[PDB]
């Protein structure tokens, strides 16, 4: 579990996101596993607007925090779900690092701020859901 709070925006993994998310729906987008819905508190994270590739992620499963190197945003296969068929997941990037499926939601973030979300993992790699190029999330 875990979301992102960014001004009236609450940003969290589509397959999590609650009937309260859904009731203030503001977008959502299957093919990158995120979901983001109004609030009626202030959100205060920031985006990483940028092209880094090396930041630290909070993993629920060990109760730590990670540096990890990780690749660019891109379309990579994912294996099927009870909530998803296999299919391309975008704007997806990997690093080697532990994820449990409950890792989902946990922040990965580099200098510039918030980069993304574990959306994904397995076999030793962890996969982010990228928001940076999400540009109207700032106003
Ligand atoms: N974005 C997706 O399609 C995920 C939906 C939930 C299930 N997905 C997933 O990768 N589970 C998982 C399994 C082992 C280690 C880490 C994990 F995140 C896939
Ligand atoms: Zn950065």
């Amino acid at each position: 579990s875990g979301a992102i709070y960014v001004g009236n925006y609450r940003v969290v993994n589509r397959h999590l996101a609650t009937h309260n998310d859904w009731a203030n729906l503001v977008w959502e987008d299957s093919s990158r596993d995120l979901l983001v819905s109004s609030t009626t508190a202030q959100g205060c994270d920031t985006i990483a607007r940028c092209d880094c590739q090396t930041g630290v992620y909070y993993c629920s499963s060990r109760r730590k925090h990670y540096p990890v190197s990780f690749s660019k945003p891109s379309l990579i296969f994912v294996e099927a779900s009870e909530y998803y068929p296999a299919r391309y997941q975008s704007h997806l990037m990997l690093a080697v690092g532990h994820s449990e499926p409950g890792d989902c939601g946990g922040i990965l973030r580099c200098q510039h701020g918030v980069v993304g979300i574990v959306s994904t993992g397995g076999n030793g790699l962890v996969g982010f859901a990228d928001v940076r190029d999400l540009l109207w999330l700032d106003e």
